[PDB]
C-alpha cells in the first residue's frame, strides 16, 4: 500500500473524455498507438471507456480502437492491444475534485499519467504528487 484511498465518486457505466486541467487537452490514444492530448473534442480518439477491475483499479480503453492506455518500463504511455500488468491502474481523488491515475505495476515510484500543457504526455519519473498534469476531470460523452 503505497498511495491513499480516497476515491472519486463517478462510476463507469458510459464512456468518457478525460480532461487535463493543465491545459485543457483530452487524452487521446491514435489508431497506431501513440498516446498524446488534443483540445479538440470531436476528436474520435478521446473517447475512453474505464472499467473496474478491482476497487479503485481500473483499465483506460479506447472505444474506437479498443486499446488499453498502458504504461511501459521507461514511463511512457502507448496503447496496448491486450490488458496487460502495464494497463491497470489506481484511479484515485486528488485535491477533493480530480481523478488521478496511478501506475499500479510502477506505484511504489509515484508514477501518473499526465499531460504537459502543450498537449504531449508526460513520462513517469517526471511525474509526482502536486502537479498540475496528472489533475483529470472525466466528462460524459
Amino acid at each position: 500500500h503505497h498511495h491513499h484511498f480516497n476515491l472519486p465518486p463517478g462510476n463507469y457505466k458510459k464512456p468518457v473524455l478525460l480532461y487535463c486541467s493543465n491545459g485543457g487537452h483530452f487524452l487521446r490514444i491514435l489508431p497506431d498507438g501513440t498516446v498524446d492530448g488534443t483540445r479538440d473534442r470531436s476528436d474520435q480518439h478521446i473517447q475512453l471507456q474505464l472499467s473496474a477491475e478491482s476497487v479503485g483499479e481500473v483499465y483506460i480503453k479506447s472505444t474506437e480502437t479498443g486499446q488499453y492506455l498502458a504504461m511501459d518500463t521507461d514511463g511512457l504511455l502507448y496503447g496496448s492491444q491486450t490488458p496487460n500488468e502495464e494497463c491497470l491502474f489506481l484511479e484515485r481523488l486528488e485535491e477533493n475534485h480530480y481523478n488521478t491515475y496511478i501506475s499500479k505495476k510502477h506505484a511504489e515510484k509515484n508514477w501518473f499519467v499526465g499531460l504537459k500543457k502543450n498537449g504531449s504526455v508526460k513520462r513517469g519519473p517526471r511525474t509526482h504528487y502536486g502537479q498540475k498534469a496528472i489533475l483529470f476531470l472525466p466528462l460524459p460523452v
